[PDB]
């Protein structure tokens, strides 16, 4: 197992459809020891149960809107773990009304701020809070992004701006932390039916177009995303930092198919 | 000239060193009629005086932190102009402390929020507010970005995340408005000594490195940026939308020089 | 006219549908003086006639397969002109059989070599031969490329590899010549029905998909490409080198529309 | 390991410094069965000896200048293996004189043709020749590229054009073969002292600049490149095709460091 001895904190696992669940399962299959966060109290039981199936009893509340909660996660986790080898950012949010229809009609200052704070700022915020536990460990951060960072896409709207901010965040974090032995990389995943995906108007059509038009002629799975994250969290990828890797069956590199 | 009679609103002109001044002068040279905004009352006289030299008496206060002020500009401008042919976004802000030293140490939630709101959200906010005046005119929007959008750069820090958000904003705005006959493009300018540039720690060294390492072996001018904006505002560029054009003397495409 | 006093050599003009014709017409409208090349003797009369309508009697044979013919163009042109301010590369070739159907089935060593030699090597070959006439003149080179450089596209096949080589050629030429006052830029044009376009199997479908899916919801014109080339050949673009500018109505920056 | 029983053909292994050696060792560590090619008879013994240390007695001559030799490899290999799961392209060549000094002065038609034929065409040529043995196996191809594909770099010169062609080749091969269950990906490696590296004028300074300026503040190893190739050859990367992955310690995403 190529993550033997790695201790990895995973955000964003709320169901077995979650990308973070695929990541968790892939990492555990490679021998990682896991810990998890959940955004609100209502989810605690569900997440503890999934964590238990993945051999973990380390679960912490963390709304990334809160610097106090972010910092408290690492304080609490630090009582159990000497250091942190892996950090998975698999979280995003924007108000549903901002992800439907005309980009300018649907945008607002408040939706823009929320989308960026939760979807983009949270990466440097978590990296910063994790830094004492991660530095010097030859450790790694993986964050999830989407093609909307670099292409205009119907309905994704302000989340595209937030993902672009996130990808730049990945690059700046990588440049910041590389000398102290922390890597930071992104996965730009193709569409996958998850709980959050239903917030994007006409998600079913995005999903269908990609399967019809990508080189693989099918959509990717949370196992495929998960195995890629596991690689990027492992010492196998020690030469790679500041990279965005596309796990979309080649969709982004194809045109007019 | 190739903007003869075109009516263009320009943000961000605060001195004769401003990129927006170079844009203004370039547009006026091609026959455009201009109007201007200024962030606070303390600048009104200075901006009115520059505007007068460019044959304009149309000057409006606009802090892009304020949706009221943004929308009031177009209400007031609309008393003079029956439509708007061009809109120039040449504005940015982040707290100076966030643009000095280690990326994660210098970042904060509040600095992130400010940087994104003023530097990135302001593009769709202005596009949205201008839309009734611009649509159906084969009109155009130009916004100013920087390499920090797509590369990690020392000291630019959180402004890089904001510029990435901005460039995605340009793409989404272009996709949104293209059917209505409004284009939206970006210029990624090389470093230029402007008032805002002094907010970046060690800007003088950044400026020097580019001149020593780009294909042209010199920095670009506000006239060069300005002429590019004039082109992108004109019907000559009617086949171009959602584009980021580098006016950095080739710096971005060079390595190891 | 922003090309007043500019002397520009244009390759590739074989009919009034040619991209090079749109370039020629756009440049002449801005006051440029023109000269032209043609690949074989059979075309001489047709090209001389088009050149005459554009106020030029300077027409030279040039098969870019031949170093002797390339060099002879500048020797001959140098009898009339003191220097050369603009050079337009608007030429490409690959055997038709290599641009139909399965990429690997259709490729061959010989087709690959031809495609690259004529479509890609010709840019540095012409730049190199033109260099004595262009250096120190604040002059400029523009070459035409296509999205196949950076995306896989059905049927374009080995021409995509040649266009990628070309775009790198543009970057290396820009880096090479920038200090001596020669710029080199590319235009990646959207699909346009030209003589050469019929060599691509199912070109009509490419053309239709782009018009249905790009931000402008229409294809671009040779006037739009031409006006962009005119800008890139003019002193207005003096801050820009090594750049690929997309004149495809935003097609490349849109996805899933 | 994650390549257990997978049969992988590796080109380009000429010494223990070779990138292909790092790939070979990484694949063998994950359980792969290997076979190898060598360019000329003079190398046969050296390569057989390295192959033996990696538990292989399958070694074949292959100068990729020769379509006969390329196709003969798979005919001969096919006597031992009923199919092929992995193919590694780790080969390049250009005349040394073309990789020294001014790009245009050093280039020639013949050097361009050689560089592209050996460095770029060889990827689709090998993919094409391997296709009967690879299809239907959920198999994979990996090829090695360099930053010169997408940035101008001193002295790398015409090899940059060839690498750009190669990367497009990777994209087109991926699009071509995806339905048949063959993936094709690239690794853009940072500088590593190998035999071929000495062909680049002033390679030692290039190597030094990267270590001084990348996020990791060091150069990558053939083990790091190798482990990445092993991942891209394995079913773990089944969601990834047509991708270029940077294993350069973040060099490409950094600027002005
Ligand atoms: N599903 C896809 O097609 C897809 C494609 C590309 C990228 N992504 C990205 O993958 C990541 C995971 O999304 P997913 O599709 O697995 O959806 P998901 O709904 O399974 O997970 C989204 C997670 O974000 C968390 N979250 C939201 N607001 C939060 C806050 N304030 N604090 C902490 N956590 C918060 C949610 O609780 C949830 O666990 C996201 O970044 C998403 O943008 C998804
Ligand atoms: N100077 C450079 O090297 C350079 C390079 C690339 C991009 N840019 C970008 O060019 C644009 C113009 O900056 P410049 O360098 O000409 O500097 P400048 O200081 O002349 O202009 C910056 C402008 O931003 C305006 N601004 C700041 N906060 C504002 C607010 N809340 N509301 C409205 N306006 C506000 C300022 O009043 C000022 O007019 C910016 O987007 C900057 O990021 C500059
Ligand atoms: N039409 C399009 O949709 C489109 C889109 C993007 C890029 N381009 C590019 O635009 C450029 C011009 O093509 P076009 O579409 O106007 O077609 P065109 O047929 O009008 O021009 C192609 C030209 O290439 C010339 N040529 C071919 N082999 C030559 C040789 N050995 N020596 C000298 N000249 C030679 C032809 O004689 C012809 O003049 C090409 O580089 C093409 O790849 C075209
Ligand atoms: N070393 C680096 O810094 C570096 C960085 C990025 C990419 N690369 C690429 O990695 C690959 C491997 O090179 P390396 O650096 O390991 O050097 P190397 O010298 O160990 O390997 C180069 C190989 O190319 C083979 N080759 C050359 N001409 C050939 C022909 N006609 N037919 C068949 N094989 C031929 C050589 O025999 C040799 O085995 C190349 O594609 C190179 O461009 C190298
Ligand atoms: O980023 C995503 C991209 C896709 Cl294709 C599908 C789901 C995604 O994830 C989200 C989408 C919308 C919201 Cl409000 C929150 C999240 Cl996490
Ligand atoms: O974005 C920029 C990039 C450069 Cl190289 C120089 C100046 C720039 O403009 C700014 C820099 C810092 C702040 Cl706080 C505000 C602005 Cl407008
Ligand atoms: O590059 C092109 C791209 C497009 Cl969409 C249309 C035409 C193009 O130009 C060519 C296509 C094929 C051949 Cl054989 C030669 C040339 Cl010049
Ligand atoms: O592509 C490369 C890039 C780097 Cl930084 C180092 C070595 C490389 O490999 C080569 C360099 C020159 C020649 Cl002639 C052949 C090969 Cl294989």
């Amino acid at each position: 197992g190529f993550l033997q001895g790695k201790k990895i904190l995973i955000t964003g696992m709320i169901s077995e459809r979650s990308i973070a669940y695929g990541i968790a399962k892939a990492c555990r299959e490679q021998g990682a020891e896991l810990a998890f966060t959940y955004v609100v109290d209502k989810l605690e039981e569900r997440v503890r149960k999934m964590a238990a199936e993945l051999d973990s009893e380390l679960v912490f509340r963390c709304d990334v809107a809160s610097d106090d909660e972010i910092n408290q996660v690492f304080a609490d986790l630090g009582k159990h773990w000497d250091g942190l080898d892996g950090l998975v950012h698999s979280i995003g949010f924007a108000p549903k009304e901002a992800l439907s229809g005309d980009f300018l009609d649907s945008i607002s200052r408040e939706a823009f701020n929320t989308a960026h704070e939760i979807s983009a700022y949270s990466l440097p915020a978590l990296a910063k809070a994790a830094r004492p536990m991660m530095r010097g460990r030859n450790s790694a951060i993986v964050a999830l992004s989407y093609l909307g960072a670099v292409r205009a896409i119907p309905n994704y709207n302000v989340m595209g701006m937030a993902k672009a901010s996130l990808e730049a965040g990945i690059r700046f974090t990588a440049a910041c932390l590389g000398k102290e032995g922390i890597r930071c990389n992104g996965i730009s995943a193709g569409p996958i039916k998850t709980l959050a995906a239903s917030g994007i108007a006409d998600f079913g059509k995005l999903l269908g177009h990609v399967a019809a038009h990508n080189p693989l002629r099918r959509n990717v799975t949370i196992e495929e995303v998960g195995n890629t994250a596991a690689f990027l969290l492992s010492d196998l990828s020690s030469g790679i930092t500041g990279e965005i890797t596309y796990v979309d069956g080649g969709y982004s590199i194809n045109a007019l198919s």
